[PDB]
């Protein structure tokens, strides 16, 4: 049991607050945040750039321990890293940039790493600086994740939207 808290239910498994995702992991300490990474684990902005921010840079020192070992991700795939302060592990998601061409079809599949983790606090992956329809990633998480997911929206206009269209 985590002490998640103030958000409405959307499905059976998934539910969705207006929150900044990093006060939401300092509050809960969740098993698992998820991240809406680039293939890089270059977290500049967004999600990414606030999450490693407030790890004042341990995330991204890691993350380029594990590119050197590894190498890039793969567009849809995922790695389990350390959540540092904020969880005890961040798991990486890669949704497609479609502002860059790639296949939005890829966000299913980014989505599909979510079920090998019971409980995950995210973000809506790709909705941001990558271009795609925030309802459309939101109704492929939906249609997608089968384990219990608590979904961050920062922004307040997108929420109100959100939470009115059918999935
Ligand atoms: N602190 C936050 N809390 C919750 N939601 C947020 C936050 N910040 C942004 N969002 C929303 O989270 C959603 C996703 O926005 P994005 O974080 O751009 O992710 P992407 O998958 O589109 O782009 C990945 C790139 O973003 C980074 O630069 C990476 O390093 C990658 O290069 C949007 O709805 C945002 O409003």
């Amino acid at each position: 049991v985590n002490s998640f808290s103030g958000y409405l239910k959307l499905t059976d498994n998934v539910y969705i607050k207006n929150a900044d995702i990093v006060e939401e992991a300092k509050k809960v300490k969740p098993t698992v945040v998820v991240n809406a990474a680039n293939v890089y684990l270059k977290h500049g902005g967004g999600v990414a750039g606030a999450l490693n921010k407030a790890t004042n840079n341990a995330m991204q020192v890691e993350s380029d321990d594990y590119i050197a070992t590894n190498g890039p991700l793969k567009v849809g795939g995922s790695c389990v890293l350390s959540g540092h302060n904020l969880a005890k592990h961040c798991l990486h998601v890669v949704g497609p940039n479609v502002n860059k061409g790639e296949d939005i079809q890829l966000l299913k599949s980014a989505y599909e790493n979510f079920n090998q983790h019971e409980v995950l606090l995210a973000p809506l992956l790709s909705a941001g600086i990558f271009g795609a329809d925030p309802i459309h990633s939101l109704r492929v998480c939906v249609d997608t994740v089968r384990t219990n997911v608590y979904l961050a929206v920062f922004d307040k206009n997108l929420y109100d939207k959100l939470v009115s269209s059918f999935l």
